[PDB]
């Protein structure tokens, strides 16, 4: 019984509000007295393109900004822009905010996500933040500053907030300190998301997850040099395994049995030949959404 | 674009949640109103899980042999009665969170999110359907008895599952809130298993309508086939039989691509007949069986 879970959304939910400047309404996260969303929700048609958006910030006012938690709104009473982040000082202070910690993630690490519409919550799903520093999310329109998110003992991790969708159907977006994942820039102009790879920490957590769940076929008596794993790994769009990724999987070895390196022979002839008809964990395809700490956690 | 599976915002069902404990065996409720809806199991000890006689041991049961928590708060249980296999624990407080609510049956095919719970405590939430052998593919929790499944529709919820037993191929079987199971189980920790599993056509072909209006065309063919011809094929591959109505459900997904049905059903058969090619449709290297033709046509207008 293995599922990928997001985390329970509603701590997420009590916070999300919508916001409107001019013609463009957008998703808000309200936290305290202060509302955040995208800087760009201050864009117009003209601004689009090359906009500057801080000589048109400290020239917007408060009454510019329209922000609706339910049919009660909120007045903005201060804004400051922070990196791409707008923050926007209300009058009331949430009551449903939970305890929470801004945290920047690194590619390969898993957060859920709240998919928002015009402020109103509308389904939940778990990522990865892809090597490319993507997010293959869904194509909700008006989802731009949905946030992601993991919860740790009660406390929210906010981590990802989403700012635009690029051509390939994946998203990007910043922490919640407007800090960009990816190199990226908040402007309608060309661009798009670098070749992906898989995160072969991931793939080697699940293989460990199939292995605690008697899923055992594809082990072999093999081991590999992480040099040797590493050449293999990238001529098949893998990503290459470092020494921290090797330390972060030591727990799942000393549970299994199962080196690293041995797990890595495994992998490395799972590339090379694939599955052959079989399956791990009832797929047919490698999980790489699934981190060590996740498997630890469930399993 | 790449459709990602999402579940419903959990939130309203958090709620809810709350802890039942019997004895020694602890395992999670759902209080709605003044009742704590959870499985009847609770009340059975290690000796009578083969074949336990539930009208007896309920009757040798009271108010104060229950223990309901929510959070640090104990909830009074004044009444208890049994619908079928869920048991219905009556208390002197109404949950001042219970949202708007529904119970439905629903059928195999359908979707609906799970929010995972261990000791009255949500852990996680997933989307998932009802397999046409009338389990769930769940996860591996602990204890997570009692967690339950639901649709949300303008703020109101609509419980339809709620989690009984794990059978012994990993997958789970549950009832509806009235007590019902789904599927041939029963309550018994006697020898059950889940018939062979297919895949839900139906749901696969809505997913494909929905990669041709995202402009996924690759896997489209110039042919047709009769609905009987492709019953026989799709069987071969372990695919469920496509009814009348099924062509019928997806009649507004053919309008919105000017693709009928039949046209479709000849694709995916080829798409049987030659596997994906390593290639992709909707971002996914399989094919989606978990996405009704109603989630589909809903985001696509
Ligand atoms: C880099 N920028 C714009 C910063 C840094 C720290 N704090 C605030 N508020 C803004």
């Amino acid at each position: 019984g293995f599922r990928k879970m997001a985390f329970p959304s509603g701590k997420v939910e009590g916070c999300m509000v919508q916001v409107t400047c001019g013609t463009t309404t957008l998703n808000g996260l309200w936290l305290d007295d202060v509302v955040y969303c995208p800087r760009h929700v201050i864009c117009t048609s003209e601004d689009m393109l090359n906009p500057n958006y801080e000589d048109l910030l400290i020239r917007k006012s408060n009454h510019n900004f329209l922000v609706q938690a339910g049919n009660v709104q909120l007045r903005v009473i201060g804004h400051s822009m922070q990196n791409c982040v707008l923050k926007l000082k209300v009058d009331t202070a949430n009551p449903k905010t939970p305890k929470y910690k801004f945290v920047r993630i690194q590619p390969g690490q898993t957060f859920s996500v709240l998919a928002c519409y015009n402020g109103s919550p509308s389904g939940v799903y778990q990522c990865a933040m892809r090597p490319n520093f993507t997010i293959k999310g869904s194509f909700l329109n008006g989802s731009c500053g949905s946030v992601g998110f993991n919860i740790d003992y009660d406390c929210v991790s906010f981590c990802y907030m989403h700012h635009m969708e690029l051509p390939t159907g994946v998203h990007a977006g910043t922490d919640l300190e407007g800090n960009f994942y990816g190199p990226f820039v908040d402007r309608q102009t060309a661009q798009a998301a670098g070749t992906d790879t898989t995160i072969t920490v991931n793939v080697l957590a699940w293989l460990y997850a199939a292995v605690i769940n008697g899923d055992r076929w594809f082990l072999n008596r093999f081991t590999t040099t992480l040099n040797d794993f590493n050449l293999v790994a990238m001529k098949y769009n893998y990503e290459p395994l470092t020494q921290d990724h090797v330390d972060i999987l030591g727990p799942l070895s000393a549970q299994t049995g199962i080196a690293v390196l041995d797990m890595c022979a495994s992998l490395k002839e799972l590339l090379q030949n694939g599955m052959n008809g079989r399956t791990i964990l009832g797929s047919a395809l490698l999980e790489d959404e699934f981190t060590p700490f996740d498997v630890v956690r469930q399993c």
